[PDB]
């Protein structure tokens, strides 16, 4: 007859509609989210106490709704690039603790990165120093986060190629999503239509520039997708082993070499704009390339994220 008080909604609130503390049969409550930066999923938030003794929704679901963070926003919509303005890459994440590397925020508690960037520190059983909300790499003003768990892809072989160079970091606390910090969208099934050859993607990071030192400020380059055969043939020579460019990788860069990502950009998100939803999504992860960055005819190689959606949805749902 009495459902008790309702459960708190993460990134959302609860309101008694019938009255304050009215929890009896047919008592009406409303869930909601901060609709600016979160969006309710599952149901409309209207929940009624039913005869089976628990809060139940319009669709007949007895579990909470989900406040999913808004993704893919940008103020726009590294060799040879330009400085990123604030809000350009709000998903950008710096990862310290070993050497300098990067990731990309997914939701408010997950960071997509390269397995090669975080392999050494996970296997030392040390939490990752994760920072975001800042364009300057060495600034003391930043949003702090820490790793709860690190999930490296089970087909990744460290220092033995870069196939399945993908990893997920679970943040031990949720990040506050604002105009400065916003996750990147995961690609939908038809997102390959925005990733054909010669389609433009943007890589961003703090890695080496043409001057040969790490950048103090976040930089970025627009670069086009390269034909896969053209990229496989580009790396079919020593010192590279046979089969270095796999089907789980896309390549991006110029024949002339003027634009690339380098050391220190590892794990960053190579992103593409969905012109219909008007939202940026992650197409690639910064993985590898030639040792001499910006080398002509030596394209940057990126982990093909759309191949790893079932792996991503496995871990994020199950953990
Ligand atoms: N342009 C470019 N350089 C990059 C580097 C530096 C880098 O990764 N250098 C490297 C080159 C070759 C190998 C050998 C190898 C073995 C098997 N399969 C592929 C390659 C290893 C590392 C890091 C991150 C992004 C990069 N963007």
């Amino acid at each position: 007859v009495d459902c008790g008080p309702p459960d708190d909604l993460p990134s959302g609130r609860v309101e008694y509609i019938t009255g304050p503390g009215v929890t009896t049969y047919k008592a009406v409550i409303q869930y909601s989210c901060e609709e600016t930066f979160y969006t309710m999923k599952v149901n409309d938030g209207k929940y009624v106490c039913e005869a089976d003794g628990f809060w139940t929704s319009s669709k007949g679901e007895k579990s909470l709704p989900v406040c999913e963070p808004v993704c893919g926003l940008s103020a726009r919509t590294i060799y040879g690039g330009q400085k990123a303005k604030p809000g350009d890459f709000p998903w950008q994440v710096l990862i310290l603790g070993g050497t300098t590397a990067a990731g990309a925020l997914l939701y408010d508690n997950w960071v997509l990165t390269a397995a090669h960037a975080v392999y050494e520190q996970k296997h030392d059983a040390s939490a990752l120093d994760i920072r975001m909300g800042t364009l300057k790499r060495l600034s003391p003003h930043y949003t702090q986060a820490w790793s709860e768990a690190v999930f490296i892809h089970e087909g990744y072989t460290h220092d033995a190629g870069f196939d399945n160079d993908i990893a997920l970091i679970k943040l031990n606390n949720k990040v506050v999503i604002n105009s400065n910090i916003t996750p990147i969208c995961l690609p939908r099934k038809e997102a390959e239509s925005f990733m054909r050859t010669d389609d433009i993607g943007t890589a961003s990071g703090w890695g080496l520039t043409q001057r040969g030192f790490l950048a103090r400020n976040l930089m970025y380059v627009d670069i086009p997708i390269v034909d896969h055969q053209k990229c496989t043939a580009a790396y079919e020579k020593p010192p590279y082993p046979r089969g270095s460019v796999t089907a789980n990788m896309l390549c991006a860069g110029l024949e002339s070499g003027g634009k690339d990502s380098c050391r220190g950009d590892s794990g960053g998100a190579l992103v593409f704009l969905d012109s219909e939803t008007e939202r940026w999504f992650v197409g690639g992860i910064v993985s590898w390339g030639s040792m001499n960055c910006g080398e002509a005819g030596q394209y940057g190689v990126y982990t093909k994220v759309i191949n790893y959606i079932p792996w991503i949805e496995n871990i994020i749902s199950d953990f």
